[PDB]
């Protein structure tokens, strides 16, 4: 389903790569896209932060933020190629 | 009958999906809609709880409190859609 | 009720911010304001250690008690907001 | 039988030699092969899960979507093992 | 009688107090002071392994054993006090 | 809201321009403006000196006293575009 | 009780304020006061290595070895001052 | 008896002792002495391993096992300690 | 991949080659060719920079602009070498 | 056996003895001669390093490439010893 | 407070004026005012150095001795205004 | 104990004292008196050096190695004062 893809897209593609320093100054500045909370994410694996996202928002709007936040925090190599991955599936359903 | 279609909402499509710790930290804040009880809830399996909320209010109260609930405990994703499907099946009796 | 009030504040306000290593830190001097005890405190979940302060004391005491720790541990922010809430529900039954 | 020494083989050759961390993330792209569901496997032992998979499917394509999965997860020096005792095994009953 | 008062020492001022951790370790050098067994001893409730040693050897044998062991698992800031309050409930009785 | 826009400013055009040795020095003369401490500052990434300092006073405070500080260490040509910064936010919410 | 004192003491005004560094060169010249042990104290957070000191000794002999301690490594600074505070707190139970 | 005696020379003067880092080298080069096993390994109490190996080998073959791995790992002054403990407790045998 | 090859070239046909002084005098015209920043390249280890270029451009832009940049800084004679070698790759792929 | 013995030589022949700043060098041009990744190698203590290798490749493929890296990397000195300690292996096993 | 005030006599009208070549000269006549040491010496910021004083004696004899110093090394020019300084500040505190 | 008073000389009257420039001397001539190792030197904090030279040989050969090396890097001032206080030390014990 086009869910599951876009999770693959979303561990595969996105976290099974990015480091961990960064995730740190993500933290930082996260609470601005999610209706989620603090202390609450300190310590949070890959996995049960990816689903937390999703099980408040969705494979919709989680994706879209996190498009929005790959461009905000410099991270634009890695930016543009998601959107290019997400336009390839799109077509695929359109 | 709409009794019976309302009990397998409830249960293949809440129950049989929901998880656990979220059902402990659902008992910290209960008794607030139903005039049950302590100790007395502590460790009552799902078709128990169920089975028991209905026996004192019902079908019609019991669903309401419920969705009352799933949209506190930030639960908003399995809100909708249960109030999707509760719509569906008043349109049939309406 | 004024109980079911004080417990959302407590919980929601309180516990659903606060992180871990500071807990292991109010555990370290707590039982200085409960007649709780030791290893029995070490690993209960927050709705178990709410529980059981409540158990003991109640709503009045054990709110009471929680403001005084959280001036203590230097946590003032937090308990500034705590007074000024529990002042707000106070004008409403005073 | 036939489904016993499969049976032997998922659990003595597999399971009793895979990791734990690799299973959490098994969990995260399940569902993809089996109609089984969420909250549902969260903890369940090893046993238990082998006969849920089981009880549903069977010995047969629970071995056959076991033996994709582990092609799937980077996991190819436990699936070119498998499937050589797969067909050690069905040579003996060609 | 001076039974049930031991039994209030054991429980309140023994068991109410010790960990977990520690309690494995004593399970490790156990079986050296009474004619139990292994694997029998493995999960049994603070209260069934207390009824069980008592149910063997008694109030007497039994705390005389604790005090022994006590010493050993070098805890004897809990076994000086064990040794005052016995011998305070010995001269109540000499 | 305006606590997030004084963090990015904070943080994006304070801290992520500002060097290392330069910090050694701030260090030296901190303890002035905030009730914080000793030993306890030496090893903490900009991140969590940031949010200790916002735990303590706030983004009211800190940032006053961060504008104070900067023109102290001569650091007058950061000071002046903070301190434009600053005015430009608050014409927002004047 | 004068017991919490002391370890209010202790941690506040000793631990909350020594760097780490010396910790180590303390950890090197440690078992020398109390009956612990070696590859057990390598990483102990401050609470837990506080909490097994008074396990063993108490918050008298655990206070004294402390004081004579931080007159060995050299620290002297801090060792007057809480030689001047413990007498403080003696001439309240004098 | 001599087994427990054995027991007191592995969990006292053995593992009571010895670091981490250091067990998890140990584990690296396991499996070479005991018909045990991997992933199966990664995660057992001190207490939980040494069960473990006796229960399979006992406390003749897995002490002669340890005192051969001590000489391994470079580990000689532990090695020659635990060899002259015991010949003193073959000698008392002999 | 001519990535990897593009890497081999400006690692040791490079900054294997190049001194430190000028390494300096780079920096100070640096920020003139990539959208980096200042405090932020003081200290980063050749291996840090050129990963730091490429993870915002690329072997291509990165590639071109520090060609660019040895013919300012009178550097020549490494400049037609990588401008030989560059060529004799893009043949290859011609 | 054959698998074991070149893990020794692995471990104690080679990372034993090689440096970091160097494996921060192999790193860089890694992924040449593996299936592996980026970020996801970062910080992974050589014990982790050598397991996730083979558990792709194997001691057969993984050896071979370590090899062919020594060589690369000027290390000359190594490689011949390697190479060397590897055909007196074979010759046990031809 | 007094300590601070001295603090940034020190820091910024004595160490934010004076040279090098001087200061290996000063150091080459230390430990004959304060019971620091040699090699230890060597390479340490005049942030590290200060603060190395006043851990010791602190910001009433470490003042006292420089300003001993700074008459010995000639330094009669701003001896002079360090004495009227410090005398400035004496008197808001007479 | 005499261990103890050894450590003592080795850190305070030695490493407390001596520079590094020549500690990169001592390692280079090193390797000659322990059966250590070389990358595995390169950066050890003088308590792990001394820690790992001990663990070895002892505080007896451990000392009588240092002494020689002492003499052999022409450091004689401090060969001598080793040696005189090793015999004053000999003396307690003769």
């Amino acid at each position: 389903a086009m869910e599951s893809k876009y999770k693959e897209i979303l561990l595969l593609t996105g976290l099974d790569n990015i480091t961990d320093e960064e995730l740190d100054r993500f933290k930082g500045f996260l609470s601005d896209e999610f209706n989620i909370a603090t202390g609450k994410l300190h310590t949070a694996n890959r996995i049960q932060v990816a689903t937390l996202m999703i099980q408040n928002a969705g494979a919709v709007s989680a994706v879209m933020k996190t498009i929005r936040i790959f461009q905000k925090l410099n991270y634009m190599l890695l930016a543009k190629r998601l959107q290019e991955e997400k336009e390839k599936v799109d077509k695929q359903y359109k």
